[PDB]
């Protein structure tokens, strides 16, 4: 337990910026990881063992799709990591420890198709799980590897403290569904504005960690312009062969999903950045102050997509 995981210099000092790219090198980001757990947490948080052989299990289970894959599991661990060593003393132990690992839990066994698709296709998900059907299935993948042999990292918790970070890591997932973040939004938004926000009421907490998991989520735009133009790419490929498939059960997808009309993503971004990510990362700078440089990247990322529709780019 005196084995410390250390980074190279660079990764070091960037790693503690919320703009940071854990890079193209997948044989590091299961250590990338293990630091954020070891420096967010403690050494002491989980046995490394353990930890280990879950991260492996985790990996395994997220599939080769251009954009909800492995790299972006570990990609919204990071932003919370950051998030988290913003805002030391805001959080409880349980949800330092439970936090991370929503994260790199929140898009287990993806297949690269939304909610709205497996209804249509009436997979058998749809059946199972009516609403926020794939975070349904992300939080159950997550209580999978939790029970298989060995990976039980919470083993050290009582019944009760175990109870809680699962209930944790399950509102964080469920919140990753955007069809529940708008909501959630406002409502923060209001308590804010009057005053009756309350980080010692339990349903307020779970409010702003379901604001934390969007913003995680969606922090893509808060990186550098060549990151989040080359993010985005993956991300149009993902919604681009979703349409190619509502077109094969006979549904014009809607535009965002169609490649005959990429014309149209300029315009798309710029909607998105106005209607999701700015409001999001507003209303989180003003519960978390220091979540300031997130809003910040997030608006020099929509001034680039106005370059592009300028042509100036
Ligand atoms: C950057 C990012 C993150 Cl981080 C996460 C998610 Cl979910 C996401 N979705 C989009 C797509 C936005 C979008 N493009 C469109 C393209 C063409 C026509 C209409 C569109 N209408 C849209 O709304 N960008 N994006
Ligand atoms: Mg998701
Ligand atoms: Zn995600």
């Amino acid at each position: 337990g005196l084995m410390q995981f250390t980074l190279p210099v660079r990764l070091c000092k960037e790693i503690e910026l919320f703009h940071f790219d854990i890079g193209p090198f997948e044989n590091m980001w299961p250590g990338i990881f293990v630091y954020m757990v070891h420096r967010s947490c403690g050494t002491s948080c989980f046995e490394l063992e353990k930890l280990c052989r879950f991260i492996m299990s985790v990996k395994k289970n997220y599939r080769r799709v251009p954009y909800h894959n492995w790299k972006h599991a570990v990609t919204v661990a990071h932003c919370m990591y950051a998030i988290l060593q913003n805002n030391h003393t805001l959080f409880t132990d349980l949800e330092r420890k439970g936090l991370l690992i929503a994260c790199l839990c929140h898009d287990l066994d993806h297949r690269g198709f939304s909610n709205s698709y497996l209804q249509k296709f009436d997979h058998p998900l749809a059946a199972l799980y009516s609403t926020s059907t794939m975070e349904q299935h992300h939080f159950s993948q997550t209580v999978s590897i939790l029970q298989l042999e060995g990976h039980n990292i919470f083993s050290t918790l009582s019944s009760s403290e175990y109870e809680q970070v699962l209930e944790i890591i399950r509102k964080a997932i469920i919140a990753t569904d955007l069809a529940l973040y708008f909501g959630n939004r406002k409502q923060l938004e209001e308590m804010y504005q009057t005053g009756s926000l309350n980080l010692n009421n339990q349903s307020h907490r779970d409010r702003v960690i379901g604001l934390m998991m969007t913003a995680c989520d969606l922090c893509s735009v808060t990186k550098l312009w060549p990151v989040t133009k080359l993010t985005a790419n993956d991300i149009y490929a993902e919604f681009w062969a979703e349409g190619d498939e509502m077109k094969k059960l006979g549904i014009q997808p809607i535009p965002m999903m169609d490649r005959d009309k990429k014309d149209e993503v300029p315009q798309g971004q710029l909607g998105f950045y106005n209607a999701v990510a700015i409001p999001c990362y507003t209303t989180l700078t003003q519960i978390l102050p220091p979540t300031e440089p997130l809003l910040k990247a997030c608006r020099d990322n929509l001034s680039q997509w106005e370059k592009v529709i300028r042509g100036e780019e």
